[PDB]
């Protein structure tokens, strides 16, 4: 009704500075590395709180800005928000175009979604001009341990990642979140009811890696992020690694694989949680860090307060 | 694809300037008129849209003017007919029985009146400060135009009711001396441009007390749009023409409301409260010897801070390179 149905309609302005600077951060080097972002990968979204709110008005938040469906579907299979030690996740709306995937992580990081492209583009170009035979190898030994013709069905995946039409786009694979979490060089963690797990940037030292996941969520065939709510109460800012079943870590090799605890311990910031007394490896999440000048979030949240007042 | 109004821009920024509104309203004790203390002296500009291909420079135009109303007042050859001074482009606003507000809150902030700010403020002064002289004003103009002394009573009470946010369109729609005490309250004249038409002179206040630039609207069907200057790349003069021209001769642009006393120096109180200028036109002979008067224009003078075009220009630029 009073409040737009996206975080970017808050400031279309700025909506655009972000999808301005965005392109220019990618760094496409010359000595055969993968293409990857200089700065924007380290941002990451926070949530308002919208708990202060008058329960008519709340819904009417949350109608906005939140996939309520998508939430209750992983609340309901007690995936997402499990744990009562950490802090709650919410679910935000994608456009479920083809590159929710795309989407989603844009989101996670920015607030705006990947209208210009910019992700996918970045996505295809790597996969046709870099040296793809190390991420072939992984596909291949994650795949076998899951009469075919390998470079046929390699030689496929690589074409769907492109923005020809086939759903506007292609729907993407496990292995274009391995790759897209090489080019942002951080890691990512699909949570799910295969394409759940553990996406690490094993293509770089984790020293040069930041070191806070991008959290998704996935039902149907749908992504959205997993966004915390900002700055609350005492509960820790943290995504439980095991559903007690640890989650997949997708793509390791089997020297990798026997160093898997020690991996997740380099690559994110691991911190016991206790459970009912057994304790649990979770990665610590990022705080909001995204600066005023392309805030979204602060600029919808005056928008909403503004618009509280003219209903109160 | 742009977006459909120039508040959409930057939503943020739209309510800063919401917010000031209302705590820039000083309601004075003594009964003087309710007034705004600062914001009344900004004015609003639109940006060149001539450095377009034309088939984008129709898809702004689609977005922010209302291409009708301003077709029919150049059509009926009273806005932008003097080829002297700079051309009004019409802004699209909301009918939803507010529109004189819409209108005149878009000329000097960017925003409409969605708040009823403007409405609110109209509606309060009647209620609450002296309205007497306004009531024997707008007798004697409606005299001009029998009637027992208990029905002006009843007529005036009845447009106070009007001017309120009660649902009678979404609200009532205002008459002339609505206009007439909306230039009051904002210290400074009026000038709508129609086939209403005429200048609304702030007269509850002494000029040296009032912001000498006009808010221009212009008035079609029954419906109000400001008339806003179009910024730069030309050498016309920043006006308007306080004449009509009507087969071949000058009538002067009625001003509303005024007394017998101030209807002899009718003249005299333009060049109080505007800032009057001879403006030359060409006549049957004698050279193109015939002047005109006209009343300058302000300049785009809202700042960065609450200034909406510059941020809608910036999203366009941004969406024609992307065209």
């Amino acid at each position: 009704q009073v409040l737009p149905q996206a975080l970017y309609l808050s400031n279309m302005r700025k909506a655009v500075k972000i999808r301005e600077r965005t392109p220019e951060d990618i760094f496409k080097p010359t000595n055969g590395i993968i293409h990857h972002f200089k700065t924007m990968h380290r941002y990451t979204l926070e949530m308002f709180r919208t708990c202060q709110f008058c329960p008519q008005f709340r819904e009417i938040i949350h109608k906005a800005l939140i996939d309520r469906n998508i939430q209750a579907t992983l609340e309901s299979q007690k995936k997402l928000n499990w744990c009562r030690e950490v802090r709650k996740l919410v679910a935000l709306k994608t456009n479920g175009d083809g590159n929710c995937l795309m989407h989603a992580t844009s989101q996670y990081m920015w607030g705006v979604q990947d209208t210009d492209l910019v992700l996918r583009k970045a996505l295809f170009s790597t996969l046709k001009e870099t040296d793809t035979r190390n991420f072939k190898f992984r596909w291949q030994l994650e795949s076998l341990k899951s009469t075919r013709n390998w470079n046929d069905e390699w030689d496929n995946l690589i074409k769907m990642a492109s923005t020809d039409t086939p759903l506007q786009y292609n729907s993407l694979e496990e292995i274009h979140i391995f790759v897209l979490c090489n080019i942002l060089r951080r890691p990512i963690i699909v949570i799910s009811d295969k394409v759940g797990g553990i996406y690490l940037p094993l293509h770089w030292p984790a020293q040069e890696c930041y070191r806070y996941p991008i959290v998704l969520g996935y039902d149907s065939h749908h992504f959205v992020p997993l966004v915390t709510l900002k700055d609350s109460g005492p509960e820790i800012r943290a995504v439980p690694l095991v559903n007690f079943e640890d989650l997949k870590v997708h793509f390791l090799t089997d020297p990798e694989n026997e160093m898997k605890e020690k991996l997740l311990k380099e690559y994110l910031m691991v911190i016991e949680i206790p459970v009912q007394t057994h304790l649990i490896n979770a990665a610590k999440l990022d705080e909001a860090n995204l600066p005023k000048e392309i805030n979204l979030v602060d600029d919808y949240f005056e928008l909403v307060q503004h618009e509280y007042k003219k209903w109160q």
